[PDB]
This record gives C-alpha cells, structure tokens and sequence, in this order.
C-alpha cells in the first residue's frame, strides 16, 4: 500500500506516459525490497485505482490520461489550490433525508456543515455535509476549513470504505448562484454522495453544487 | 460459464427477489454451501465474482453484505461494471467512412490520415429522448459497421461479432449550456444546463477504438458510481 505509492512516485520521477512498461515482477520486488504475493497485491490497488494497467504475457504498463485541469470525481482516483469558507457548523438531529442516506435514527446527533470552497480564489462548490456524530466524534471551524477526510483519517484514525455518487444536473437556484457568484438559473452539476467506513457504515452524507465554470472531472473505469 | 458463475446469478436474483438494500446481510457460508450442495471452495469464488461486480461486499469477522447502491432508476455512469437495458432506441443521423477531426485523432491515438467510421445519433429511454452522440471509431479496428448495428449496441457487436476484449475507458465530464444544435435533437431550448461527457474507450492492450462526445438531456438522466 506504501509500496504503490513509491511505485507511482517512481512513475511521476520518471515522467512515465501511457503504456510505457514498468521493470519486471523480479526487479520490482527487489527494487522495493519485497516479497511477490506482495507486490502483485500493490499491484491489484494501482490498477483497481487506474495507475497501471496489466496484459498478461505482455506486462504491467503506466496508465496517464494526457489531459490537464480535471478534478478526479472519485476521492481515491487521485495543485488544486482549495480553500473554504465555513458558513455554518453545529451539532443537530439529523431530517428524514439525512438519517436515511446515514441509515441513522432521527435520535442520533450529527455534525452539519455547510461551506463555499474555492479553487485558485475562484468558487468551486457549495457544500452541505452530515456526518454521523458517534462516527465523526468532533469537528471544529479550523478542521472543517480544510480536508475533513484527512483529518477524518489522519486525526481520528479510520479507514474510509467505499462510497456512492449520485450525479444530476440542473439549474442554480438563488442562494446556490449567490453563494457561488453566478446567475441563478444557468447549469450546475449537483451531487450526492455517500461516504462509508471499511465496515460498511455511512459516516457521510454530502449534497454538492458545483460551479459549472470553475470545475471538469475525470473518472476512470477498468477493464 | 462454470459452477461458480451459475451460483453468483442465482445468488443476485436472490437479492433482487428478497429485495436486499446495501448493508443487508446475506447468508453466512455455511448457508449457500447447503443452498446451492457445493464446496467451501465453490461459494468462495461465487462471493469473489460478485465482490468484484460490486453486487457484494466481505467484512471479516461479522459477514457478507449487500453493496449495491441504493436508489432506482439511475444510469450507471462507468458501463459493464445500465444503459443498453433500459429501453434504449437510436435514431441514427449520420454513419459513414471518414478522416478524423485532429481532436478524435489524438483521442484515438492515431494518424488523420486513417479511416475512422464517424456516427451521430439521437438515443431515446422510453420515448423522451436520453442523448444526442458523435462516437469515432477507428476503422482498421472497428472493421465494419452498418445501420443495425449503430441503432443498437455497437459494444455488443464489438465484443461478440469483432471477437474484440473490452478493457478501460476515461470518462470527462463537462457541465454547460445547451447550443441551439444539441436543444433541437434533445427537444429542449438552447440555453438549459446539460451534462457534456468525453468518452476514450480502450482495448485490453491499452490501445484506443472508440471516442465519443455525448451530450444528456438534463430532465430524463441522471447518473451513478460506486467506487470501491
């Protein structure tokens, strides 16, 4: 897991492109000190995560799509210069909404935020998140002005599982293209995301309106 | 096409007809052993085949889940991991034999000097119209193609009919206004919100057949990914 990410820095410090070949399965287990069911499994996550694609009797190849400017849709796909603007931050009972995407009680508490972030000073999205308080124990203004799933991870110590985006597109409303300096009635991509641990438990709720102008997404699928 | 391919559909209609949402527990090993009289080891990879499909999830100590997303009548945005069996028709605008503008060129990875087969169509779900679609394919690949085809599923004549292996793609995503051209085939005016989506579909091997330019009506899709 550490190994992939040596391995992807390995390719980035060599400016590897699309389909150029990696060192052998031998020459990167001794070129990373490790055993082969190993590497092969740090092996599985690049490809699963789009860094490399494999042809068996052929090799392993980098995989790099030639485009810049494009956000990753899916968080672990991928300078963005990203700051935030945190309007609101409390502890509340969850609505109906909230409590079915978490699978929650109406009687469990949970952290709400909402937020405008920024991409280079411009605006990129405008944010509302529920999170599960027995799950996400403590937030506070600073944690929430920067990557909450940092800290989720880093500060707290949990491992983030799998998520779900649900993706509509439609036409700001007032306080959407007021938060984000647009017209309303002109085009967002507007998504709903469910984020959950290794275990299987929702811990976050996302609703999210992106600035049409400011924002381009790549997503990847494997074979 | 073996014993654990039978057990992983059998398994799916399963969740389907019990009307499993994610998070619900499937039966323990012991359970789908005796179900479907097979081995331990013939139940392990019916539960691999589906982990991978995304229809199951595995936490050890406590079982096997559910992991298909909840909520109905989304598009999968990422193919063969939706579209082609909701009621999906064609009405094919444009197929012909053609050089490549520079920009398919480059997204197919190939010389402009090299055939591709270019098509426009109008793509319909249930009667409303779903898209408005230029695809490029490269010709010395995609060898042939004709109207039947193209009001159908291309993917499906590529796979079964070329005999070719369909491997990773790169998906853009664009949001924009729609332009007087795209309104008029969606049914929709000029000037509404529209999801604009680049497509680069690739062989196995790494090479490029297909780039496509999509753009969706904004009242009849709406999309999801499940990312692992």
């Amino acid at each position: 897991q550490q190994i992939a990410t040596e391995i992807e820095t390995y390719i980035e410090e060599h400016q590897l492109q699309q389909g150029d070949k990696l060192p052998v399965l031998e020459t990167l287990m001794a070129q990373f000190e490790v055993s082969k069911s190993t590497i092969t499994k740090s092996l599985e996550l690049l490809e699963q995560k789009g860094a490399i694609f494999q042809v068996r009797g052929s090799g392993i190849f980098v995989r790099k799509h030639k485009r810049k400017g494009y956000i990753s849709l899916l968080s672990n796909q991928g300078d963005f210069n990203v700051t935030s603007k945190v309007i609101e931050l409390d502890v509340r009972k969850p609505t109906p909404e909230a409590a079915e995407n978490l699978n929650i009680g109406m009687d469990e508490d949970i952290y709400y935020v909402k937020r405008v972030r920024y991409i280079n000073g411009q605006t990129l999205c405008y944010e509302e998140s529920y999170y599960t308080k027995s799950i996400v124990t403590y937030l506070n203004n600073e944690i929430v002005s920067h990557s909450i799933f940092h800290y989720i991870r880093e500060g707290l110590g949990l491992k983030i599982g799998f998520s779900d985006l649900f993706l509509h597109v439609g036409q700001l409303n007032e306080e959407e293209a007021e938060y984000l300096g647009l017209e309303a009635g002109l085009p967002k991509l507007y998504i709903e995301s469910i984020f959950h641990l290794t275990n299987g438990q929702p811990f976050d709720y996302s609703k999210i309106s992106y600035n049409y102008e400011q924002s381009q997404f790549v997503v990847q699928a494997n074979s």
